[PDB]
């Protein structure tokens, strides 16, 4: 009876790009189809004076046949009418790395502790998501405090994803 239509999902009110800048460690991920980033995922967000948000990311990706590389990725965000909803053009510093353009929603954050991100790459015909991914980020690479963890769990459930995350390990691979 809970609403899993993407159009129903709340996102961060009055999202502040500047406050969101800096280092975010991925603690957990819900994978899309054909998953790319595997683990050791760290993102760096910036805003320029134009107010244009961008990011870089490092992580282990596993090219099939069991070949691990540390991907170095770049993203730039185009604003929409909602301050928390963006279009993210992304690519790798190496041209053979995955590129594309995904929706990028900041579902919730308190800026200095946790963030929940969401992307629906493809809708179902009933408005639910056919192919989604989601990152939970922490400022502290050692994880979230309990109050933040509990808030995040609520947000995960609201996205209809709470059963579908896996933990992201950080072990200096990159
Ligand atoms: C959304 C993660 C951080 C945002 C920083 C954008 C920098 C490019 C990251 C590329 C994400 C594309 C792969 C995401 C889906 C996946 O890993 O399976
Ligand atoms: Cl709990
Ligand atoms: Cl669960």
């Amino acid at each position: 009876e809970r609403d899993c239509r993407v159009s129903s999902f709340r996102v961060k009110e009055n999202f502040d790009k500047a406050r969101f800048s800096g280092t975010w460690y991925a603690m957990a991920k819900k994978d899309p189809e054909g998953l790319f980033l595997q683990d050791n995922i760290v993102a760096e967000f910036s805003v320029d004076e134009t107010g244009q948000m961008s990011a870089t990311a490092k992580g282990r990706v596993r090219l099939l046949n069991n070949w691990d590389v540390c991907a170095d990725m770049v993203g730039t965000f185009t604003d929409t009418e909602d301050p928390a909803k963006f279009k993210m053009k992304y690519w790798g510093v190496a041209s053979f790395l995955q590129k594309g353009n995904d929706d990028h929603w900041i579902v919730d954050t308190d800026y200095d502790t946790y963030a929940v991100q969401y992307s629906c790459r493809l809708l179902n015909l009933d408005g639910t998501c056919a192919d989604s991914y989601s990152f939970v980020f922490s400022r502290d690479p050692n994880g979230l405090p309990p109050e933040a963890q509990k808030i995040v769990r609520q947000r995960q459930e609201e996205l209809c994803l709470a059963r579908q995350y896996r933990l992201i390990v950080h072990n200096g691979y990159c």
